[PDB]
């Protein structure tokens, strides 16, 4: 079931589509599957952009930690935004 869903996701991400990964601020970056699979199919991080969501409930220090990181840099950068 879950394995089947992942299988589709993997197939789709593989080919050179511009992949849009999102990440909740509550979950740690390494922890989230979205960015982890984005790094799985794209090691250079050249064709994937990141969005950090649910960012209203964190310190600005926290935003700086997340919006700008060096642990996992990519072209096109990350974009933090609160949607709701």
């Amino acid at each position: 079931l879950k394995r089947k869903i992942t299988e589709l996701c993997d197939k789709y991400i593989r080919g050179p589509n511009i992949i849009l990964a999102i990440s909740a601020a509550d979950t740690d970056l390494a922890n989230s599957t979205a960015l982890q699979a984005s790094r799985r199919v794209d090691p250079r991080g050249e064709r994937t952009i990141g969005v950090i969501t649910k960012m209203d409930l964190v310190e600005p220090e926290k935003g700086a930690a997340i919006l700008s990181d060096r642990q996992y840099p990519l072209k096109l950068g990350y974009v933090g935004v609160i949607s709701k």
